[PDB]
C-alpha cells in the first residue's frame, strides 16, 4: 500500500538544495571565461527586435512565481499523501538542473548587452568564489532579495520552475475543476511572456528549457504509473535515484482529501 | 496486406523537395540580418578552445556521408519494399527539416570567424534571392563541389542526415548484422568529431541535432509498430501528413530480401 | 560449504609482500645493466608525439586509484564472505606482479627523456642497493610519498592496479548497479588515458597490461567457477598456489551483504 | 555434412593476398617516419647481449620454413577435405597479419645496428613508395630472394609462419605418428632460435608473437569444433569473416586421407 | 606385513659406507698409474669445445645436490616407512658405487690439463696411500670442503646421487604433486649442465652415468613391485645381496605420510 | 598367419646400406678435427699393458666373423620364413649403427699411436671427401680388403656384429644342438680377444657395445613376442619403421624346416 515514508523525504530534500548548491558554484566559474561580456550589441532575435525592453517585467514573472507556489503550497497542504507529492517534487527538480549544469559547462550563451553595471567580477581566488557562491546560493535567484544583478545564460531555470508547479498543481486536481487549470496556464503563460520582454533570455533558451522539463516529468510520470522499475529490465532507467525513492509506492496515487489539524 | 502504392512515394518525394526549396530560401532570408557576422569573437567553448582548428577535418564529413549513401542504396536496391522504406525516410527528412528551419528562423547561431573570405553580401532585392538560393539548392549544401562559402546556422544538417542515414540502415537489416551497424556508428561518430574539429559549428549544435534525430525516428518507428494511427484517438499524431501516407501498411514490415532484375 | 579460513587469507598477504618486496629489488637491479637511459631519442609512438605533456597528469592516475580502492575498501566490508574475496585478490596480485618481474627482466624497455632528475647513482655494492629497494617498497611505488625519482619500465603497475580493481568493484556488486559500474569504467578509462597523457609508459605498455590483466582475471574466476581443481587432471593448472586456496571453496560465491558489527 | 566449397576458398586466397599488400605497404610508410633508426645503442636484452652474432643463422629460420611448407604441402596433397584446410590456413594468416600491421603501426621497434647499410630512403613521393611496397610484396619478405636489405618491426614474421605451419602439422596427421610431431616442434623451436641468435628481433618480440599465433590457433579451433557459429548468440565471434567461411562445415572435420589421381 | 627390521637398515648403511670406503681407496689406486697426467690435450669433443670454461658453475653442482638432498630428508622424516626407503636408497648406492668402481678400474678417463695446480704426487708407499684415501673419505669429495684438487675419473658420481634423489622425491610422494617434480627435474638439468660447463667431465661421463642410474632404478622398482625374487627361479638376480634385504617386504610400499613426534 | 612380405624386406635392406653409407661419410668427418691424432701415448690401461701387441689378430677377427657369416647363411637357407629373419637382421643392424653414429658424433675416442704410417689426410674439399667414404663404404670395414688404414674409435662394429649373428643363430635353433651354440659363443669370445689383444680398441669400447646391442635385440625380440605395438599404447616405441616391418607378423615365429628348391 502507499506507505508515507517519512525518512526518505529529508534525503530528497537534501537532494535539490545541494544540487542548487552546486549549480550555483558553477554559475561563478562560467563568468570568469569572458572578462567584459558586456561590449556584444544584441544578435537578432525576431522575437528581441519585436517588444522593447521592459525594466519592471522581470519582477512580475517573479510574483507569478510566488503566488503559483502559494496555490501549490496550499493543494500540498490539504492532502492526504503529502509525503510522495513533496518528494517528487525534489526529485524531479533535482536532475533538470544537472542538465542545466551539463550544458553551461559545455558552452555560454548569455544575454548581449543589458544589466551593463554589473559589479563585482575579477575574482582572482581560491576561497573569495565561495563567498560568491554563498551569495547566489541564499538569495534564491529573486531580485526581490537581490543577488540576480548580472546576465544570465542559456537554458533559464525561471521558466523550468514555473512550468514544473504548473503541472503538478494541474496533475493533482481533480478533473471536474477546469477553472484553476487554465488560470494556472495563463500565469504561467504570462510569466514565459513577460520573461521574454525583459530582454533577459533567447527565444531558443526558453524553447528547450519548456521541452526538457515537459518531457521529463511526463517520462517519470508515466513509469510511476506503470511501475516498471520492479516489472522487468524496462529501460535500464538513468534517473538519479527513482527505484530508491518509488520502491514503497505501487500503481497511481489517488487525489482524496482531509483536514490535517486535529480540530475541525 | 502490404501493398506498393507507387502514386505515394512520388508525392512524398516532391513533398521533401518542396522543402528542401524552403529551407535553401530561408538560409538566403535570414543571411541579409547582420551585415558585417565576422567581427565578433567566439563564444566561450569547451571543445572549439582547445582543439586547433584542422583545415581538413570538414571534408572527411563528406565523404563519410557518400560512403553511407552508398550503403542505403545498396540496401535500398534488394529490399522488396523499396517503395515503402523510401516513402518513409522522405516523411522524416521532411518533418526534421521543418524543424531545421524553425529553429533557424526563431534565432540565428553562427560560428562567429570562419568562411571570412567569402564574397556577394548585401543581396537586397527580389529577385536574386532566389538566383542565390537555386545557386544554394543545387550544390546539395556540400563544399566539395563548392557552393556553402559563407558561414552556417543552427540546428546543422550534416548532422541530421548523417545520423538518419546511420539509424536507417540499422534498422532495416536482419538483427544478426550487428557488424555493419558496429562500422556506421564509427562513422557517424567519425563524422560528427569532424565537424566540431573544424570550428564549423558549436558544441551544443551538434548535440541537440543528434538527439532530435534519434528521438523522432525512434518515437517515429514505435507508432508504426503498434498502429496507433488507427487504433484509436491517441493522442492526436502531429507529423505532418501522418495517417495519410501510411494508411495502407498494417503490421511490422518484413525482413526478407529478394532480387527485382529477372537476369538471374 | 563456504569456510571462512582466516590462516589462509594471511597466507595469501605475506605472499604478495613477498612478491611486491621481490619486485622492489629486481626494479633496482635492472636499473644498474646501462646507466644513462636518458641521452637517446623517444621511439616513433603515435600517442606520445601527438599529445604535449601534462606536468599533473600522473598524480591524477593515482587519485583515481585511491577513489576505486576506497570504494573496493567499502564493499570488502558490508559482505558475508570478505575472506574469500581478500584472499582471491592476492592471490592474482601476486602472479601478475610475477610476470611483471619476468617481463621487465627479459628486456628493458623505458622512456628516454623523462624523469632526467635521476643523477649520482653508481650503486656498486651489495648492501647500498638494499637499502634503494627498500625505499621504494615502503613507499607504495607512488609519485605522491615520493620514490619515483627515476623511470618506469615494461609492463606499467599502475595499469595493472587499476583494471584490477575496477573489474573487482564490477564483479562483487549486484547485478542491477549499472551506474557504479559505469563510475568505475570511466575511472578506469581516464587512468589509464593519464599515464599516456604524462609521457611516463609506451603505447605498447599499456595495452598488453591492460589484455594481460583481464585475460587473468577472466580465467581465474571461469577456473573458480568450474571448480576443476578436484573434479580431474583437467589440465595442470599453472597458477601459483591456486588449489591450496580454493580447495574449501566450492560452487560460486554469492552476494549476501550484511553489516559485521555487533551492534545493529 | 562436409560440402567442398570451391568457390570459397579463391575468396579467401584474394583476402590474403590483399592483406600481405596492405602489410607491406603498411611496413614501407612506417620506415618514414624515423630516418636513421641506426645511430642508437641496442636496448638492454639478456639474450642479444650473451649470444655473439651469427652471420649465417638467418638463413637456416628461412630453410625450416621452406621444409615445414613442404610437408604441409605433402600433406594437404592427401587429405580429403583439403579444402577446409587451405580455406581455414588463409582465414587464420590473414588476421594475424592485420593483428602485426596494427601493432606496428603504433610503436616502431626495431634492432639498432643491424642492416646498417639501408641508406638512400627520402622516398617523398606516392609513386615511389609504391615500387618498394611491391618490390617487398612480390618477393615474399624472405632474405634469400634478396629484399631484406632494411630492417623488421615489432610482431616478428617469421615466427608467425613457422609456428602456423608447425601447429597445422601436428593438428592434421593422425594421432599416432608420434616422431613427425617431434620433429615438427624441433623445427620450429630451432627457427626460433635462429631468428633470435642473428640479432634481428628482440626476446619480447618473438615471445609475444608465438604467444598471439598459439592462442588465436587454439581458440580457432575450439570455436570451429563448438560450432558456436551457429549454436547461439553466445559471443559475438570478433574473427573476420568466420561465420562466412564455416557455415557449411558442421561438427569436426575427420582424418580420411586418400589419393586425387585416378591412376593407380 | 610391512614390519620395520632397523638391524638391516644398520647393516644396509655399513655396507654402503663400507662402498664408500673402496671408491676412496681405488681412486688413490688408479692415481698412480701416469705420473703427469696433465700435459696432452683434451681429446675433441662438442661441449668442451664450443662453451668456455667458466669457474663458479662447478659449484652450483653441489648447490643444487645439497638442496635436493635437504628435500629428500624431508621426505624420509614425514613417510612412515622411513626404514624401507633408506635401506633401498643404500642398497642402490652400494651397486652404481661398485660398478663405478668397475669402471675406473678397467680404464681411466679424466681431463688432460685441468687442475693443473695441485699438488701432492708420487704417494709411493704402503701407508701415506691410506692416508690421502682418508683425506678424500672425510670430505665426501666436494669442492666447496676443498679435498678433490686434482683432476677426476670415469663416471661421475655427482649425476648418479643428483639423479637418485630426483627418481626418489618424484616415485615415494603421491602422483598428484607435480610441481616439486618439475622442480626437481629443473634442479637437475641444471646440475647436469654445471658439472658440463665446468670442463670437469666428457659429455659421455654424463650421458651413461644417468642413463645407467634411471634404468636401474626402474628395473630395481619393477622388480620390487611384482615380487619376482621368491616367485620363481626368474632370471637369478645379480644385485649383490638382493633377497636378503627384501625378503621380509611383500606388495607395494603405499604413499601415506605419518609424524612420528609424540608433540602435536 | 605369417605371410612373407618379399616387397618390404628390400626396403629394409636399402636402409641398412644408407646407414652404413651415413656411417661411413661421419667417419671421415671426425678424421678431420684432429690432424696428428697419433702423437699421444696408450691411456693405461690394465689389459693392454699386459698383452704385447699382435699384428695378425686383426686378420683372424675378421676370420671369425666370416665363419660366422658362413653359417649363419648356412641357417638362412634352409628356413621357412627367411625373409623374417632377413628383415629383422636388417632392421636392427639399421638402429645399433645409428646409435653408433651419434655416439660417434657427440665424442672421439681413438687407440693413440698404432697405424703410425697410414697415407691420406690433410683433405681440403668438399668433393674428395666423398671419394674417401665411397672407399671407406665400398670396402666393408675388413683389412683383407685394405680400406681401413688409419685407426677405429670407440663403440667397435666389429664386436656389435659378432654379437648380433651370434645371437641371430642361437636364438632361431630349437633348444636340441647344444654342441653348435657352443662353438659360436667359444668363436665370439676369440673374436673380441683377438680384437682386445691387437691393440685396436679399448675394454670401455667393446663392453658398452656388447651390452647395447645385447639389450637392444632382447627388447625387440620380446616386444615382437608379446605383439604390444597394437595391443595398447606400451612404451611409446622410438624404434626405426618397427610398426610398419612387424605389423603383419603375430606370435612367435617358430622353425620348422623345408628344402628350398623343387629337386630334393
Amino acid at each position: 500500500r502507499l506507505d508515507p515514508e517519512y525518512w526518505k523525504t529529508i534525503l530528497s530534500c537534501i537532494y535539490v538544495f545541494i544540487v542548487f548548491g552546486f549549480t550555483s558554484f558553477i554559475m561563478v566559474i562560467v563568468h570568469e571565461r569572458v572578462p567584459d561580456m558586456q561590449t556584444y550589441p544584441p544578435l537578432p532575435d525576431i522575437f528581441l527586435d519585436s517588444v522593447p525592453r521592459i525594466p519592471w517585467a522581470f519582477a512580475m514573472t517573479e510574483v507569478c512565481g510566488m503566488i503559483l507556489c502559494y496555490i501549490w503550497l496550499l493543494v500540498l497542504l490539504l492532502h492526504k499523501h503529502r509525503s510522495i507529492l513533496l518528494r517528487r517534487l525534489c526529485s524531479l527538480m533535482g536532475t533538470v538542473f544537472l542538465l542545466r549544469c551539463f550544458t553551461m559547462f559545455v558552452t555560454s550563451l548569455s544575454v548581449p548587452g543589458q544589466h551593463l553595471q554589473c559589479t563585482g567580477k575579477i575574482y582572482g581566488s581560491v576561497w573569495e568564489k565561495l563567498h560568491r557562491a554563498f551569495a547566489i546560493w541564499s538569495g534564491f535567484g529573486m531580485t526581490l532579495t537581490g543577488v540576480h544583478t548580472c546576465g544570465d545564460y542559456m537554458f533559464s531555470g525561471h521558466t523550468v520552475v514555473l512550468t514544473m508547479l504548473n503541472f503538478f498543481v494541474t496533475e493533482y486536481t481533480p478533473r471536474s475543476w477546469n477553472f484553476l487549470h487554465t488560470l494556472s496556464w495563463v500565469l504561467n503563460l504570462f510569466g514565459i511572456f513577460f520573461i521574454l520582454a525583459a530582454h533577459e533570455h533567447y527565444s531558443i533558451d526558453v524553447f528547450i528549457a519548456f521541452y526538457i522539463t515537459t518531457r521529463l516529468f511526463l517520462y517519470y510520470h508515466t513509469l510511476a504509473n506503470t511501475r516498471a522499475y520492479q516489472q522487468s529490465r524496462r529501460a535500464r532507467i538513468w534517473f538519479p535515484m527513482f527505484s530508491f525513492f518509488e520502491c514503497n509506492v505501487n500503481g497511481t496515487v489517488p487525489n482524496e482529501y482531509c483536514w490535517p489539524f486535529s480540530k475541525p
